[PDB]
Protein backbone atom coordinates (compact mmCIF):
# COMPACT_ATOMS: atom_id res chain seq x y z
CA UNK A 1 0.00 0.00 0.00
CA UNK A 2 1.10 3.49 -0.98
CA UNK A 3 3.10 5.48 1.57
CA UNK A 4 0.84 8.57 1.52
CA UNK A 5 -2.25 6.39 2.05
CA UNK A 6 -0.34 4.51 4.78
CA UNK A 7 0.45 7.79 6.65
CA UNK A 8 -3.27 8.72 6.54
CA UNK A 9 -4.25 5.29 7.91
CA UNK A 10 -1.61 5.38 10.68
CA UNK A 11 -2.65 8.93 11.66
CA UNK A 12 -6.01 7.56 12.82
CA UNK A 13 -7.67 11.00 12.45
CA UNK A 14 -5.01 12.82 14.47
CA UNK A 15 -3.51 16.09 13.25
CA UNK A 16 0.05 15.54 12.07
CA UNK A 17 1.36 17.95 14.76
CA UNK A 18 0.03 15.70 17.54
CA UNK A 19 1.92 12.55 16.50
CA UNK A 20 5.11 11.35 18.25
CA UNK A 21 5.57 7.94 16.58
CA UNK A 22 5.03 6.96 12.94
CA UNK A 23 5.55 3.47 11.53
CA UNK A 24 5.33 3.12 7.74
CA UNK A 25 7.17 -0.22 7.42
CA UNK A 26 6.43 -2.23 4.25
CA UNK A 27 4.45 0.54 2.56
CA UNK A 28 5.39 1.57 -0.95
CA UNK A 29 7.41 4.77 -1.36
CA UNK A 30 6.82 7.11 -4.32
CA UNK A 31 9.24 5.55 -6.84
CA UNK A 32 11.95 5.45 -4.14
CA UNK A 33 10.97 8.80 -2.58
CA UNK A 34 9.20 9.70 0.69
CA UNK A 35 5.63 10.81 0.09
CA UNK A 36 3.15 12.58 2.40
CA UNK A 37 5.67 13.57 5.10
CA UNK A 38 5.58 17.35 5.65
CA UNK A 39 6.98 19.73 8.32
CA UNK A 40 3.50 19.56 9.91
CA UNK A 41 4.93 16.63 11.94
CA UNK A 42 6.48 18.95 14.55
CA UNK A 43 6.22 16.62 17.57
CA UNK A 44 7.49 13.52 15.74
CA UNK A 45 10.28 11.73 17.61
CA UNK A 46 10.30 8.28 16.04
CA UNK A 47 9.93 7.52 12.32
CA UNK A 48 10.17 4.04 10.87
CA UNK A 49 10.18 3.45 7.11
CA UNK A 50 11.61 -0.08 6.96
CA UNK A 51 11.42 -1.89 3.64
CA UNK A 52 9.59 0.79 1.64
CA UNK A 53 11.94 0.53 -1.35
CA UNK A 54 13.55 3.89 -0.56
CA UNK A 55 16.25 5.18 -2.94
CA UNK A 56 16.61 8.73 -1.59
CA UNK A 57 15.96 10.74 1.59
CA UNK A 58 16.38 14.04 -0.33
CA UNK A 59 12.83 15.23 0.36
CA UNK A 60 12.83 14.71 4.10
CA UNK A 61 10.83 17.55 5.75
CA UNK A 62 11.99 19.68 8.71
CA UNK A 63 11.51 17.39 11.72
CA UNK A 64 13.05 19.25 14.64
CA UNK A 65 11.97 16.80 17.37
CA UNK A 66 12.97 13.63 15.52
CA UNK A 67 15.31 11.47 17.67
CA UNK A 68 15.11 8.01 16.08
CA UNK A 69 15.01 7.30 12.31
CA UNK A 70 14.58 3.69 11.17
CA UNK A 71 15.51 3.21 7.48
CA UNK A 72 16.46 -0.49 7.53
CA UNK A 73 16.22 -2.67 4.41
CA UNK A 74 16.01 -0.01 1.71
CA UNK A 75 18.41 1.07 -1.08
CA UNK A 76 19.61 4.48 0.17
CA UNK A 77 23.16 5.13 -1.11
CA UNK A 78 23.92 8.74 -0.21
CA UNK A 79 22.61 12.27 0.30
CA UNK A 80 23.00 11.77 4.07
CA UNK A 81 23.91 15.45 4.41
CA UNK A 82 20.11 16.00 4.39
CA UNK A 83 19.87 14.65 7.93
CA UNK A 84 21.96 17.38 9.65
CA UNK A 85 19.77 19.93 7.80
CA UNK A 86 16.32 18.50 8.44
CA UNK A 87 16.60 16.47 11.64
CA UNK A 88 19.56 18.00 13.56
CA UNK A 89 18.54 16.46 16.93
CA UNK A 90 18.65 12.83 15.75
CA UNK A 91 20.29 10.45 18.27
CA UNK A 92 19.57 6.96 16.75
CA UNK A 93 19.92 6.17 13.08
CA UNK A 94 19.39 2.76 11.52
CA UNK A 95 20.76 2.28 8.01
CA UNK A 96 21.05 -1.53 8.10
CA UNK A 97 20.61 -3.30 4.77
CA UNK A 98 21.10 -0.16 2.68
CA UNK A 99 23.60 0.57 -0.10
CA UNK A 100 26.11 2.32 2.17
CA UNK A 101 29.29 1.25 0.41
CA UNK A 102 32.11 3.36 1.91
CA UNK A 103 33.30 5.86 4.50
CA UNK A 104 32.77 9.02 2.44
CA UNK A 105 29.06 8.33 2.17
CA UNK A 106 28.64 8.27 5.97
CA UNK A 107 30.98 11.26 6.42
CA UNK A 108 28.02 13.75 6.28
CA UNK A 109 26.81 12.20 9.56
CA UNK A 110 29.58 14.01 11.45
CA UNK A 111 27.41 17.14 11.44
CA UNK A 112 24.75 15.27 13.43
CA UNK A 113 26.01 16.57 16.77
CA UNK A 114 23.66 14.48 18.95
CA UNK A 115 24.08 11.18 17.02
CA UNK A 116 24.73 8.53 19.70
CA UNK A 117 23.88 5.24 17.98
CA UNK A 118 24.34 4.16 14.32
CA UNK A 119 23.53 0.77 12.77
CA UNK A 120 24.92 -0.40 9.43
CA UNK A 121 24.38 -4.21 9.50
CA UNK A 122 24.71 -5.86 6.08
CA UNK A 123 25.98 -2.72 4.40
CA UNK A 124 29.07 -3.10 2.16
CA UNK A 125 31.06 -0.55 4.29
CA UNK A 126 30.92 -3.26 6.97
CA UNK A 127 33.48 -5.31 4.98
CA UNK A 128 36.26 -2.79 5.66
CA UNK A 129 39.52 -3.64 7.42
CA UNK A 130 39.36 -1.74 10.75
CA UNK A 131 35.66 -0.96 10.11
CA UNK A 132 34.71 0.02 13.67
CA UNK A 133 38.04 1.85 14.23
CA UNK A 134 37.44 3.90 11.02
CA UNK A 135 33.78 4.73 11.74
CA UNK A 136 34.55 5.89 15.32
CA UNK A 137 37.44 8.04 13.93
CA UNK A 138 35.08 9.56 11.38
CA UNK A 139 32.15 10.12 13.78
CA UNK A 140 33.79 10.85 17.18
CA UNK A 141 30.40 11.78 18.74
CA UNK A 142 28.99 8.23 18.38
CA UNK A 143 28.84 5.92 21.39
CA UNK A 144 27.21 2.83 19.81
CA UNK A 145 27.94 1.27 16.43
CA UNK A 146 26.00 -1.85 15.35
CA UNK A 147 24.79 -2.42 18.93
CA UNK A 148 28.23 -2.31 20.56
CA UNK A 149 30.40 -0.23 22.85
Amino acid sequence: MEMGRRIHLELRNRTPSDVKELVLDNSRSNEGKLEGLTDEFEELEFLSTINVGLTSIANLPKLNKLKKLELSDNRVSGGLEVLAEKCPNLTHLNLSGNKIKDLSTIEPLKKLENLKSLDLFNCEVTNLNDYRENVFKLLPQLTYLDGYD
